[PDB]
């Protein structure tokens, strides 16, 4: 139970390493390489917004924020200065369980090459063209595996107080 | 009472870390992104700046900075040394409220993707083609609650003291 | 008296944040989307620089820095270490008022959406449209508004010490 | 045995600093130049997505911060206060043993400047052409050089200690 | 004479400000900008390169740069710690001079906005278009008075002493 | 002898400002400014690569690192804690005379304005036009002659020990 | 009654003249060089065939064979051989008379510069710009004058007759 | 009986003097002008060739030349010299119908102005826009009209024969 | 008196056969190489319109036949068989010098190279620019040259007569 | 056999009319609408030239030309003036299944829509795309079988004979 | 003297035949294929009419008509019906070397390749390029040997009568 | 020797149907479809200018012509009306085989689909490609084919009379 303290904290920081980093610059063409085989003025917004309504990179800044709140939290209230810790535990919990379950629903496990697209102003049904689908698909995977090793953490030392 | 001051200090923070990450990356390609059905030469800049005449992130970066000034006043005050602390407290509601209320007057609760546009020299009137809807319209709603949240615990201290 | 110092302070504070963080941005695609109906090469550039000499932001910069030499005077001498305290205050009073004016007699209080052009090597007159003129005049008035307050406020002190 | 130290901290210096300061900036027009003899629409997209699955600088600065782990979890460590040195240094060696195999498996020692693609959407067999070759190729074997020493150096040290 | 150090202080501190906060955004679209009335492929390079050789803000970061060597020179003396004082005053005012009078052989006191240009591959005469011309007089000519002032400060302090 | 070292220091610190802050944005263009005379897709590529196999500022980048290795090695060392002392010195020649000879035989003393290729996929041989080549032979001259002063200064520390 | 028939015979054979040698070339390009503003693929179709359903000079070549009909049907009698000229003349002048109203009730009497659209795939109304309109009023006035003389050379001989 | 031979020569010579005439300009813009919403190259021609496999002035040629070969043989062995006579009308009135049935079979009664494609390589269904739609109705229904008038014509003679 | 009829026949062929073999083929690209500097949509189509409502030819064509009428109505007049050749002779002169007067007033003496227009759609004056506009004089000269002899000719012999 | 010569006179009349009537206008844009899936100049050129090295017009027209030879000499020799009539019926039997087997080697069948390219300076093998292939395939056809008419009368008449 | 009439009429009927078979389109493309280097409006048309005031074969079809009027009046007169003959010959000689000069004046013995070119609205001096000057240098010196010619065995006639 | 008259006119009539029914259209796109790689103005005609200084249907025409002089005179003397018989013939064969030899030296066997051109304005040499090469090699060897039966034929007449 020692040990496991030091490696939350050390997957918490290699996280934000990781997503600070290099994640800002796969995405930075995401809208600019998107094409679709179409004359059509507006149908590349309407397709790109159809296709990806919250990009990758957002989700997981907000996620990493929000679940470093209930420290602030502790750190404001000790400087003001068991039960807190008690209940600021229950909530990283709960929050991490959310995040995670929320990151399958919302994109899955890879990012396709096609797209095939039939919103206004595009007439009937048009494909279009993804940019960069194999390092985005990884960058899931990587992510999905830190996520789920932090939450086996968080329960086990949940589990280790009672 | 106790934790109310707590948490609005969380909250401002958070809003704060929001606003300054992730927000002025969302809007940079807002121009270059809209595009209309037409072939006369300055139809583009009458009818985006006739849709978009400030936009949202300069608003809400002016309402952070603004709502920390009876803060600032304290702090000087204090460095040259509770009537100074019942001021503050009253002007911060206000600024709060009225900034909301703007807020709300302004942008309403949604972004639509498409405009009907009829300002000179365009002739008659044209439809025009927004660039990510969806994600400005999440972040509107995310920034309602907020600032909401942060009325009703102002408004619970200002009605502790009396 | 007393309230008086504090309030400059916190205006000159509020106007360098304002100016620092938001209007490097507003006005970076100034000349990338200012266009002309006209096939004559050159004529864009002729017409911007007629209608554009000297850019606001520049303007507001060099201001900013220009009224805070006093005080730097005054620091450097003392530190080397009540008539200079005399003198200062006098020459910030001249080049806030100085500043003021010149804000006035080069700029006026709106910014058009048409300008008519008539520079060689343009043929005859020429229309152009202008980028973002009302988030732009918007900024106009709020920097006259605020250095208005500044002239205030110094005058004040300066009559109050006679 | 004494030396030894001194180098592996100076090389382990030198290749974050080569990293961190130019090489952001030689794959940065890496799809921007890419082109590829064609008239279908996607096939550019999908022919650079198959050339370069992951970029080199992405796994470089994944490599950079992946074999620094051990080192801060000996650090959080000691601040709660041999084995765990053993322990350390064996980590760390397998680790840079097996970035440095994946290396070579992934990309090999050259980069070419002439691609032959035949994924969908392009019909048949296309060919494309690569940006900056020759810097990436140099790029490359410096890279492996430097992981080649670092990689003798831990073993010394490894069988110094026995 | 006690002024003169304090005011050559201030005058340095403002130069150094000007450029580096402002000077490198005027020049940033130079030769993009740049247009001559051609069909022929290289020309505008080369009648860009024949009409700016030199950027004004590369001499000028230079200038700043140079200017400040024997203070540098002066403080790793006395940190290793009259004669010096004097020999670095003398060589402070001849920088300084031979700056200023490379500046005017170099750039004179103006801008045109239209440039004549006859090299390869050019055929014949062609006619070329500059960006910002009136500007960068203005620049231009604030530098030239700003460095006026330092000299006749150091040629003040030089006779001063004898 | 004493002022040697002091001029050895202001010369290397020197040279790191020059290249930091201004070499950057010389060589910003330089692929996105070459064009070549001819129809075929690929060309610009493989003349581009040809003519420019490392470009200038990623060298001196290298070069500067690579010349401060022996004092992080030495310091290292003492904080660990004569013969250093003198090895050090004679690396620190070597390293200096073998980059300068590398510049020498690498660049030369001129960037010419037109290059003559002739690589596939271009046909027979074809005409290309150099972007800023005067201010990119100045360039190079500056940092030829700042390295020559420091071989002198280092070589004459080295014949005065002995 | 003598003239009559000599001036129907030379107005037949003047209008013949005029429609076969010069109108076949004002209306060559009436659809090459119309033109609308708008992005919409289609629209210009859609909007010609509206604005023309039936070209003047094929509904002119049509009444120019269709009038010469009894005479060929009179001529072949006679090869084969006063009630067939009788009947003959009251069909030439009712097809005449029908003719000269279809003229007024599909043209009029003008051909205006533009012309308003609202078919799909017309996005609401565009405005469009026609080819020489003043030559094909001209046109279409001086052919309702020569039929109008032709109407009343053909009632007169049949009053004549009775 | 009389009149009927003579109607018939003259629609005969009617139909084959608006063949000749004006039907050959009207289609000559048959497919400059056709057009499809796509960025597929090669989908207008598989488009248009799907919608118009044989033109109808072809159909309208090829009618008119097969129609009068009876004609001809019998003048042929007429030539070189009753049963003949009847068996020329029989072969007459049969080719006659069977060129009506087959114009029903083949074209209909109207052209729309909007064809719905899906041939290789148009990916899926795309929509294509026609030219001159209303023209070639009217000139649809006219030649209908008037084969049918022949059609009757025939047929009577055939049955007052017997 | 005898020449003179002679001579007549003699300049009216040869102005048919001028008019007809060669003044087709001046004015084939009247409007398609009219051009104006201008990106407004529709005006070329006005300003061409504007600057020539009726093309030379088409006056000459529309001339040429009208003065040849009254012969054709003696003809006929002949056929179906002195007074009549006086009314004759009397009509041709009026019309001659009808036609060279309105020549006169329509066109003038030269074609010149410019055009100024302020028809809308254009916005405000506008420059265009005309085809072969000195062969066009050549031609106007001469046609009027060869009307003034047959008017010369015909008073001639009108007051011959008496 | 009487009839035998009638119909082939009817024959040849027809397929002349035929070929000189319709046959020029199905090919008139047979090169510039033939269209290849490449960026490479040049490449149209040799697929076109390789896909159809004798355009069918030509050579009908060539065979028609051809078949009518004897009947000149014929009538030449006559004009000049059984043996001649036996020879001549020989060659023209001879020629005709001459060009009909030729015909069917050069020709085949049918003609397709997509044509696969392999010629110099072709990248490795490209897809084009033919105009009006189905109507191409019609004639065709309809030329093979009045062809194969012609070839068993003129067998009829020589096996009449003997 | 019997042989110079038998060519005369030869070389007539030559020169007639080449000019109108095949000189009407080595000019078709004249002022389609000229080209100039320049991106000024307007230039193209200046530097054309400059360059080509009166094409060469509207000169050609004039002279060919004018010498053809005296036989024609010598003709009209017979019908009507030595002198006559006289002075025909005359006019005739006196016409054929009137347009010999002329032709020599005005267009000399070759056309250029290229063409330098300074009329408003192109700047300065420009150089433009000519279509198929072989060729029409050709048909110069083809031309001016055949009125040679001509001339030549007119002046015979003329002096063997006297 | 009474065939071969028959079978030279027979031969003469059938080449200028050849030429003058066909061959005015396979050279009809002879400039417009040739392309050079190339970016510079003005390459493309004097490319095409030197590898067809004159084309072959010009050539063709002007031999067709030149040998009907001699029959020509023939003719005009008879009419005024055996040694012109002979002088004709001889006439006749010398033109003949001058024309042929004049073909072979001019133009040769066949017609490539590549050419290598190096005349200015172009740059070094550079490689064009050619329009329907296989045609034209084809009429070339028919043309030369049909001229060597001709000379054969009037040599044989010419060795017959003797």
């Amino acid at each position: 139970t020692m040990i496991g303290r030091i490696l939350l904290t050390v997957v918490v920081i290699f996280r934000i390493l990781i997503v600070a980093i290099v994640g800002e610059t796969v995405y930075d063409d995401e809208q600019t390489m998107f094409v679709c085989n179409t004359l059509q003025p507006g149908c590349n917004q309407a397709c790109y917004d159809r296709a990806f309504p919250i990009s990758h990179i957002r989700y997981w800044v907000f996620q990493i924020i929000m679940v470093c709140t209930p420290s602030l939290c502790f750190i404001t209230y000790s400087v003001h200065q068991s039960r807190f810790y008690i209940i600021q535990v229950v909530f990283r919990n709960a929050l991490e369980i959310g995040f995670l379950v929320g990151q399958y629903f919302l994109y899955g496990f890879s990012v396709p090459g096609l797209y095939e697209c039939n919103r206004y102003p595009c007439i009937k049904e048009v494909e279009c063209y993804v940019s960069r689908p194999t390092e985005k698909t990884v960058f899931l995977v990587f992510m999905f595996a830190v996520s789920g090793i932090c939450v086996v953490l968080n329960l086990a030392e949940l589990n280790h107080l009672g």
